[PDB]
């Protein structure tokens, strides 16, 4: 886990 909401890789 990370974060990026399918928005930007990140």
């Amino acid at each position: 886990q990370h974060w990026s909401y399918x928005l930007r890789p990140x």
